[PDB]
């Protein structure tokens, strides 16, 4: 039951008295406050509410709870004569604005004296909940006589002037449990996910999300579910799926599409605080950054980079493919537990050769990577984490894997890619390919850049997009996806180059990628990516030198009667920030005319890893990493990749 409820509150920094209301609520001294608003200006620091000793002198007696122009949720509770000053709080919180509206949230505090926590809640997650040694409740304050909507009483004078409406907003004397706050947060920005923290995929943390529509209509996502915390490495990744036959109204229950088993998929509560933040999971093989494409015949596949167990990709070795030339086939290596050089390889039917003599063994490898002898699966005891981090063995027996710490039988420890196929628009998926040595004996494969694939028209080429660090990798096949070739790319520096493509007119194509110069540069190719023009760089994106992944898409429907391409990216030096979405009309002479943005959130929000689809109804679908994902500020954060839609006419609008 609330002490205080008040409605429609609306303010531009001035704040509204409510002392005579709560004055004499409190009488435990714990609170909970509960605050649906939105902000008609995101600028400053800005307060809901601020309960204070106002007199002068004591302009550090206060309790507060304030969002910052990034999104940031927080909340302050300082006794001054004691020199006592808790701050609790966690970046991407809230959003902004969406379409040219003030978007509403609900976001909630509880201060709990029995536990000593704060804990913060937004729109249905739970963001921060922080025991302190220095605890303050109400009472704990000395002095206050003060309780104010929309700022802070300080020495007379308001501060932390909140400028919006405050919609609800109530007020408890007590400590509201988690699920009840949970639930009271709840509303339309919560339904914008399509994965969830400990959702069916019991991962509490997802990167990396890619969209594609199908031909049959089918809007289809791919992720990164990444269990510990959101580390690239090391750490334990499966990519999920879930998709959509409504136009993205609503979505499947995410799925497991591919996974290693050495780990269990399972939610960690992965520690933000600066000592805890850089622990790793150490040791678990990973699928990471997938790519998808639907070939001419309707069969889908989808890539992404395996890595085994233990194998950073900074520590895994540059000058090995895993692979063996033997009678001009290739043929994966392996090294046997005891060995120092790598004696065996995966010949036909998964059959494991000793190389020295060239004969089979008992030993066989299944189409998952899995180790049998005389047919019998060997096994392995699955790891468990438990937190002060540690890793164990959990007593269930899973295969044994050539990609695992454990196996008798070991790969290369190099990157990979595989792919899958599906026959039912992702229903169901074939069993792993690995790419073949497409870069040499000598050199391992490249990365991914993660977003879709293309399928040149003209030529029927499949182009998959990939980078070594120093050189685009244009993955491709001319016989309908049977073989693989690339193009090679020397780029003109060290370029984190994820890039995706757009086709112009027929034969010519783009690849728009991430550089360490800024920029983001686009190569263009008149013979569908047999050669490759000089790189260009767009003049209206400026981005810190360590770059951000982008999404580019052809789009099916003129727009000013012109064939248009579309664009997101983050567009700000200070960070992965200001995601920007950019239309651009293709000239005759196939230059672009850029010729519309539209600002996803306000600027100094977070935008980081993005995919864009075309759907079905032509608007567009995007999905996003709502946060800075460099930031060593904002890892291991739930809940923080969206789905939105937007019309032509929404995104002709900034
Ligand atoms: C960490 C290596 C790589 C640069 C070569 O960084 C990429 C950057 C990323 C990023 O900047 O967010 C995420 C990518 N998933 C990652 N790729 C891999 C394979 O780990």
């Amino acid at each position: 039951t609330p002490v205080l409820e008040k409605n429609n509150v609306t303010l531009t920094g001035g704040g509204e008295n409510v002392t005579k209301e709560l004055k004499d609520k409190f009488t435990s001294g714990d609170f909970t406050v509960v605050i649906k608003y939105n902000q008609s200006s995101e600028k400053g620091l800005q307060a809901l509410f601020g309960i204070s000793n106002s007199k002068p002198g004591q302009q550090n007696s206060y309790v507060d709870v304030f969002l910052r122009d990034n999104g940031e949720l927080g909340m302050e509770a300082r006794d001054t004569s004691s020199n006592k000053n808790n701050l609790v709080s966690r970046p991407a919180s809230v959003w902004g604005k969406y379409k040219q509206e003030a978007v509403t949230n609900t976001v909630a505090v509880v201060a709990d004296s029995v536990k000593k926590t704060y804990s913060l809640y937004a729109n249905g997650t739970k963001v921060v909940e922080k025991k302190v040694d220095n605890f303050l409740n109400i009472k704990d304050i000395k002095g206050i006589d003060y309780y104010m909507l929309g700022g802070v009483k300080r020495a007379g004078k308001t501060a932390f002037g909140f400028n919006g409406t405050l919609e609800n907003i109530k007020f408890f004397n007590s400590a509201l449990d988690e699920e009840t706050v949970k639930k009271m947060t709840t509303n339309a920005v919560t339904g914008h996910l399509i994965y969830t923290a400990n959702d069916t995929t019991g991962s509490n943390y997802f990167r990396i999300p890619v969209l594609y529509t199908f031909s049959n209509g089918r809007v289809f996502s791919s992720i990164d579910a990444r269990y510990g915390g959101t580390h690239d490495f090391l750490n334990k990744i499966n990519i999920a799926t879930s998709y959509s036959d409504d136009n993205g109204k609503t979505w499947t229950k995410p799925k497991l599409t591919l996974a290693f088993d050495d780990f269990a998929p399972v939610p960690l509560e992965w520690p933000r605080e600066v000592g805890g933040r850089d622990l790793q999971i150490s040791g678990g093989a990973t699928y990471i950054d997938s790519v998808i494409v639907e070939k001419k015949n309707k069969q889908v596949l989808m890539f992404a980079d395996v890595m085994p167990a233990g194998v950073s990709f900074r520590e895994a070795t540059r000058k090995d493919s895993g692979y063996k030339q033997i009678d001009g086939n290739y043929y994966l290596k392996l090294r046997k537990q005891g060995d120092t050089d790598y004696n065996y390889t995966i010949r036909e039917n998964g059959t494991v050769y000793d190389d020295r003599t060239n004969r089979p063994t008992e030993f066989s490898v299944d189409k998952n990577f899995g180790i049998k002898q005389n047919g019998n699966y060997l096994t392995v005891e699955q790891y468990s984490v438990s937190f002060k981090k540690t890793e164990y063995r959990n007593g269930t027996k899973v295969h044994m894997n050539i990609f695992y710490k454990d196996a008798l039988f070991k790969v290369v420890p190099t990157n990979y890619i595989a792919y899958i196929s599906s026959n039912d628009h992702g229903e169901s998926w074939s069993a792993p390919t690995l790419l073949p040595p497409i870069m040499g004996l000598n050199r391992n494969a490249p990365y991914l850049g993660p977003g879709r694939g293309i399928i040149e028209s003209s030529t029927g080429r499949i182009l998959i997009p990939s980078y070594t660090g120093k050189e685009s990798a244009f993955i491709y096949s001319d016989d309908n996806g049977a073989s693989w070739k690339v193009k090679v790319v020397p780029l003109p520096s060290s370029w984190s180059a994820e890039a995706q493509f757009v086709e112009l007119s027929p034969g010519v194509i783009q690849a728009y990628m991430r550089t360490n110069n800024g920029k983001i540069a686009y190569l263009t190719s008149k013979d569908a990516g047999t050669t490759w023009s000089a790189p260009e760089y767009l003049k209206f994106v400026s981005n810190p030198s360590y770059g951000t992944q982008l999404s580019i898409i052809n789009y099916s429907q003129l727009i000013d009667g012109k064939k248009a391409v579309i664009l997101s990216t983050p567009n700000s030096t200070n960070g992965r920030k200001h995601g920007q979405i950019w239309i651009g009309l293709i000239n005759d002479d196939n230059t672009i005319d850029w010729r519309y943005h539209h600002d996803v959130d306000y600027s100094n929000y977070g935008y980081s890893y993005s995919t864009l689809t075309e759907l079905p109804n032509h608007e567009i679908g995007l999905m996003f990493e709502k946060f800075d994902s460099w930031s060593r500020n904002e890892l291991h954060m739930k809940n923080v990749v969206p789905y939105i839609t937007f019309k032509i006419e929404d995104l002709k609008k900034n």
